[PDB]
RNA sequence: AAGAUAGCCCAAGAAAGAGGGCAAUAACCAGAUAUACCU
């Protein structure tokens, strides 16, 4: 990259901008570049590179074509630092002054090659100049190396294949092949090419960079946002102020484009289809040529929809494709044949409609002319979109339909993303008087003071971070809902949301006799064990007997008011705009705050449990444990972003053998004895992962230790320590008070596809970090050094006064129950499985680092920004607050309790949910004491099953309560095999085998790692851990679909806001209520623009909406925390007073006819309806999605399979996509909907999953073995396939 | 309907042009909750 080492931002002075250039890290005074030093820069890094500049870039035949374009690199070739550089350099002013004459002859008409006596030269000298750039002496120095023959076919490959990316035009390259074919004496016709003119002067050109060196630093300097403040305070889409001829004519094509917006933006639904039949003239003139049928009628008011399906099936071609020869070297000279074709046939049917449009316009198109000829450079565009990057010759890519109707959808999609970023703007900056206020009269659509001067990009980095945090949010809000009512309720079909279900007094409103129709009570599954269901999510009721839920709920309060309590705390994050404040709970505060204490109150007490169930005492002293219990949970510890976890800084796998090293540590241990050695390094590796996280990262000490450590060969791979030394030593000197998190996180943001690639620097933090903690253990926990094995004590004996030691949160228990978001951050989080919490407390993380690195850089540049992001609050409250309640779900989430009867209502219960994943032969009595029979029964020789049992109770299996508590249980069974007796057989039998060297870590034979690896999975079927993994890959899946749900809905919300401001501010007809409501009732208030607060009220939880009630007819204010679906059928009502507002325009955002499917699609999503019907698949709903669920913006829709690919590969499975054809429905029966095709998204049915493959070192070398095994992959197959069944032995490759 | 693996902004541009930027925009990178995800 060009600006390797600088950073470009968007300032705005006065409504005047400039994109700037700036090193990063730097200090204020130090990191905005000047316009000379902008200027200086980017010339600098242009010629830094003259010296290795080569024409050419980087099987036998293939083996032949690397050897000739090396030889032809190599010295005495076609060196060209080398061939100008002659005589001391003497002639390379000249040389350079050759080449932008060159340049600028070709632009300003001037036929011929440059004269060197205008650059400088006596004539005498100018002939010898002309001889080094002339074709002989480039034929001589092409030569020299070569003693091969070569043919044209090589000529035509080397070409294709290697030739410079700036060289590869066409008539560069015609030139190139003239003169290799002259070269080497092959007969060759190709009169209208000059090599002189067509190649080497444009080497010439390229190799001293003449366009970059005159375009590159003006380009950057007129960068800008994509909306900018006007002079009337009016939010619009920025136009270039040019300053060129052809930049000048550019800006005025935008100008026209932007009236274009603003004409759009009319409410009468036939100014909008005439000005979209004006546009498809354009594209039908562009594809079709003026004689189309189609272009005959000036006035002829064809439906632009049909001629659109219309020539979408036209057999015409738009190029003829040659014939295939797979050889892939000659595949890749006919995609450049076919690109040419393709740009032929572009440039034709430009000139073509630019000549049309000016000589035969009448009606036909825009009066405008600019506004024309906008579209026409948008269509151009378009199709070089399209074949630019052609990734493979196909037929269908080659008809005219299918380019015109992509561009078609083209056109629309930059009005839809226009009208988007109108509404980003908009909903940002200019709604300010959204927040809650006692004003009785609001004004909407007014740009705040602080950015009436314009937008910089920083202010937009400050909206992505709360944008992604505030979607990441709504993600696990739909989850803790999903999770709280798995055992709750049971929904049905018109009741399937179920924060949405009304308190238990809630009457109908016809008739106050009967219960509502979405009374809690018409849908609760057992009453009578409601509080004990839901304690089950809070650890256990066995943990809360002590706790008095009458003070609580006393009266006429009983625990379905405690379900609604929890069901309105989730609901009211729900849809809850962090940016607009409408804290003021609804539920039982009391109730929840007590809840958050009791919680707190065995914090202590689980973290030092864990150090028991760690088995961490059978090993150390029991005063040094509670030393260290103390040192690490003294205080709740925020962890940063972007530094390196702990299980990749001390891999597990090489964990027992770096301990041992006498250099590192040398713990020796001395004794079942794999058994406990075993139990020991598990241990040792929990206590260095609370270690590291609780005390070390944060560490003074380690700082300074690490900072001179790591730039030690900055003071003397090795070419990496150098930089990686210099780096850290700048990073000190910007800030000397950074801390080791700060230095990792600036290291890391040089370190960094839109896809997961499959099989410097972080290397070497992980190493300095690696060597900077052993030092840390050897220093202040010597304890660790000298383990020695004996009996533990019990539970209740190992360190019971821990709880008086440490009170970590003392000042959080008063801050939480004043505070209604923390209470909000308490559930939300606290219905989460253990894996997403952490995913939530990440996220948290990463906003944080988002937000406090953007004001780094601002600040550096000197650019003033609005706080109106706080760097240590989130929605009001201190985000070191949210930090400490969400890590506090983390660690009692994954805290099961030890009572059977906190989950399940006695054994028999517990033995018949096990039958459902293990087959201990149920003989038909019951299940305990065949489960009984089962562990109780041989399972190989000596050695009997046990694992199941224990004594006279079924064994308490975490996986299995925690797949009952966050996992879905008939999805688990119908993509995976219950464990067997089979699999319990191989189970033991590879235990045996690895029983004697279970703990190197680095293994002797390759077959002795194959056989562990076997065992561990293993291991991890006959404990239920597969069955977790496929959980949390199913919960990612169904995470990311709800993720782009709530993307979709900011951006409609968005249209919608910039739709309507733009017809706001058009002199289009609108009537009174549209532009201003005066509410006269109770809560009395005027709103100025009231359609844009209308619009906003419908996507705010807590923000009300002023409408016409249907049933009294009369105006009214609602609570705004109604939710989404009535606050849209308000909305209609509240447009009866001024032919469908909520519709209008969205032709442009989607397809109307889909409108109602894409809900009904919305709600099968959010309301987890594929757990309860399995009616689609995963690959199926995916498919949906990528059809029609993005059809505002393409950047969208075009990314979704890659984002499927990723999230599978992310647990090593490796997918081919094949993309064919479904159904989908049109519409919804009330009898309307009718199927048609839709894009599936399926797998290849031969060799389409393969696995990852694991890179494993032995002593002497390495053995790949397969990181996912068959079986892990059938699973895999079946949670995207099912309900359809695939033949999986075809599928899978090994 | 779709046959994906980007999109936009600045520059250039009709004997076309084809050079830069984007944490601005999604993705990407990174993140360790529970105890046998490598390189």
């Amino acid at each position: 990259k060009l600006t390797v080492n600088a950073k470009t931002a968007v300032v705005s002075e006065n409504r005047s901008q400039e994109g700037i250039l700036y090193n990063d890290p730097s200090r204020y005074g130090k990191s905005r570049k000047n316009d000379e030093d902008r200027d200086r820069y980017i010339e600098s890094r242009l010629k830094s590179s003259g010296k290795l500049y080569r024409i050419f870039n980087e099987d036998e035949l293939q083996w032949f074509l690397s050897e000739i374009v090396k030889k032809i690199n190599r010295r005495n070739g076609l060196v060209l630092s080398d061939m100008l550089s002659v005589d001391d350099r003497a002639f390379e002013k000249a040389f350079e002054k050759y080449a932008e004459l060159s340049y600028t002859n070709r632009r300003n008409k001037v036929s011929g090659s440059p004269a060197f006596e205008t650059c400088g030269v006596d004539a005498a000298t100018a002939e010898r100049l002309k001889g080094i750039i002339s074709e002989t002496n480039f034929i001589n120095r092409i030569k020299n190396n070569i003693d091969n023959k070569v043919s044209e076919d090589i000529i035509d490959r080397i070409i294709a294949k290697y030739l410079k990316k700036s060289l590869c035009r066409e008539r560069v390259k015609r030139g190139l092949k003239k003169l290799l074919m002259n070269a080497f004496d092959l007969p060759y016709s190709d009169p209208d090419i000059d090599v002189q003119r067509d190649f080497i002067d444009y080497v010439l050109e390229d190799f001293y960079h003449v366009r970059a060196k005159s375009q590159v630093s003006r380009s950057i300097k007129n960068m800008n946002m994509p909306v900018q403040p006007e002079g009337d305070g009016k939010f619009a889409i920025t136009v270039s102020k040019g300053g060129t001829e052809s930049g000048n004519k550019r800006s005025a094509e935008k100008e026209a484009f932007k009236k274009f917006l603003s004409d759009y933006a009319s409410l009468d639904e036939r100014v909008r289809d005439d000005m979209l039949r004006r546009m498809r003239r354009l594209v039908v003139l562009y594809f079709y040529g003026s004689d189309d049928s189609k272009l005959s009628d000036v006035n002829e008011k064809f439906d632009v929809w049909e001629d659109h399906a219309a020539r979408r099936v036209d057999n015409r071609e738009f190029i003829k494709l040659p014939l295939e020869n797979t050889d892939k070297d000659a595949e890749r000279i006919r995609k450049n044949t076919v690109k040419e074709l393709y740009r032929n046939q572009n440039i034709g049917c430009y000139r073509q409609a630019v000549k049309a449009v000016e000589e035969d316009n009448n009606g036909r198109y825009f009066d405008d002319k600019m506004l024309n000829m906008f579209f026409i450079h948008r269509i151009e565009y378009g199709v070089e979109k399209i074949y630019a990057n052609l990734k493979q010759v196909t037929e269908f890519k080659a008809r005219t339909g299918y380019l015109s109707e992509k561009i078609w959808k083209d056109l629309i999609n930059y009005i839809s993303i226009k009208y988007i970023a109108m509404g980003k703007a908009v909903y940002n900056y200019a709604m300010d008087e959204l927040n809650a206020s006692d004003k009785k009269e609001i004004e909407l659509g007014k740009i705040s003071e602080e950015y009436l001067s314009g937008i910089s990009s920083f202010d937009y980095e400050l909206i992505k971070a709360e944008e992604m945090l505030q979607r990441e949010t709504a993600v696990y809000v739909a989850f803790a809902a999903r999770h709280l009512s798995s055992q709750t309720v049971e929904l049905d079909s018109e009741n399937s949301d179920f924060l949405l279900l009304k308190p238990k007094g809630t009457m109908d409103k016809n008739d106050k006799n009967k219960l509502a129709s979405n009374n809690i009570l018409n849908f609760l599954k057992d009453k009578e064990t409601l509080r004990d269901t839901i304690l089950q999510y809070f650890g256990g009721h066995s943990l809360w007997t002590d706790f008095p839920f009458d003070k609580y709920l006393a009266g006429g309060k009983d625990d379905v008011d405690f379900l609604t309590d929890l069901k309105d705390v989730i609901y009211s994050m729900r849809n809850d705009s962090f940016h607009y404040a409408t804290n003021n709970g609804k539920w039982n505060k009391e109730l929840i705050s007590a809840m958050f204490e009791h919680e707190t109150e065995r914090m202590t007490v689980v973290m030092k449990d864990k150090f028991y169930s760690n088995n961490l005492p059978m090993f150390y002293k029991n005063d040094d444990l509670k030393k260290l219990l103390i040192d690490l949970y003294k205080d709740n510890v925020e962890r940063a972003s972007q530094v390196p976890s702990f299980n990749k800084v001390f891999v597990r796998k090489n964990f027992p053998a770096l301990v041992r090293d006498k250099d590192n540590l040398g713990i020796e241990l001395d004794l079942d004895k794999g058994e406990n050695e075993l139990k020991f390094y598990n241990a040792l590796y929990y206590m260095f992962k609370e270690i590291y996280y609780n005390a070390f990262l944060n560490d003074k000490n380690v700082r300074e230790r690490f900072i001179t450590k790591a730039t030690k060969v900055a003071d003397n791979n090795y070419i990496a320590e150098n930089d990686f030394g210099q780096r850290i030593k700048n990073i000190v000197q910007v800030n000397p008070d950074y801390t080791l998190a700060q230095i990792c996180q600036l290291i890391m943001t040089e370190y960094n596809c839109m896809q997961k690639k499959s099989a410097h620097y972080k290397m070497l933090l992980l190493v300095n970090l690696r060597k900077a903690f052993l030092e840390f253990i050897k220093e202040n926990y010597a304890f660790v050094l000298k383990p020695y094995k004996h009996d533990l004590c019990d539970k209740a004996d190992f360190v019971p006064d821990f709880a008086k030691y440490v009170k970590p949160y003392a000042g959080l228990i008063s801050r939480v129950a004043g505070s209604s978001e923390l209470q909000k951050w308490y559930i939300v989080s606290r219905f989460l499985s253990p894996a997403q919490a952490n995913h939530m407390l990440g996220f948290l993380h990463s906003y944080k680092q988002y937000v406090w690195d953007i004001y780094r850089r601002a600040s550096e540049t000197g650019t003033e920004i609005n706080h109106s992001i706080a760097e240590d609050k989130i929605a009001g409250v201190d985000i070191t607050d949210v930090d400490a309640v969400i890590d506090l779900s983390v660690k009692l989430c994954g805290t099961i309790s030890s009572e059977i009867s906190d989950y399940f209502k006695d054994d028999e219960v517990y033995a018949e949910y096990i039958s459902s994943y293990l087959d201990f032969e149920y003989d038909g009595g019951n299940y305990k004491d065949s489960l009984n029979r089962f562990c109780n029964s041989d399972a190989v020789n000596d050695q009997k099953v046990a694992l199941y049992y224990d004594g006279e109770h079924p064994k308490l299996n975490r996986n299995i309560i925690l797949s009952k508590l966050y996992g879905e249980r008939r999805f688990l069974e119908k993509i995976t095999d219950r464990v067997s007796r089979s699999d319990i057989v191989e189970y033991y039998k590879l235990k045996k085998e690895t029983s004697q060297y279970q703990t190197k870590g680095i293994f002797d034979s390759e077959d002795e790692q194959k056989n562990i690896k076997k065992f561990q999975e293993m291991k991890n079927i006959v404990e239920f851990r597969d069955l977790m993994d496929y959980s949390e890959i199913a919960d990612e899946l169904q995470g990311q679909l709800i993720n782009w749900i709530y993307l979709r809905e900011r951006d409609l919300m968005n249209f919608q806001l910039g739709y309507h401001y733009a017809c706001l501010n058009n002199d289009s007809n609108k009537q009174a209520t549209y532009v201003t409501l005066d509410y006269q009732g109770k809560k009395n208030r005027k709103i100025n623009g009231a359609i844009l607060y209308q619009i906003c009220a419908m996507y705010i939880n807590g923000l009300p909406l002023y409408y016409v009630d249907k049933d009294s007819s009369e105006w009214t204010v609602s609570d705004g925390k109604e939710s989404t679906g009535a606050k849209i059928g308000e909305f209609y009502r509240y447009a009866k007073s001024f032919s469908d507002c909520y519709a209008s325009g969205l032709e442009i955002f989607e397809n109307i006819s889909e409108h109602d499917n894409i809900t009904e699609l919305r709600n099968y999503i959010e309301h987890f309806r594929y757990y309860s019907s399995f009616d689609r698949s995963f690959l199926g709903i995916y498919s949906e999605v990528f059809d029609r669920f993005f059809t505002y913006d393409l950047k969208y829709r075009k990314n979704v399979p890659t984002i499927l690919y990723n999230i599978l590969l992310q647990h090593f499975v490796n997918v081919r996509f094949e993309f064919v054809s479904g159904k989908k429905m049109i519409g919804i029966d009330k009898k309307i909907a009718k199927e048609k095709e839709c894009a599936r998204i399926t797998i290849r049915e031969k060799n389409g999953v393969y696995s990852e493959q694991f890179t494993y070192k032995l002593k002497n070398g390495t053995v790949y073995v397969d990181a996912r095994d068959k079986r892990y992959l059938q699973s895999i197959i079946r949670l995207l396939f099912y309900p359809e069944k695939v033949n999986m032995d075809e599928m899978i490759e090994v």
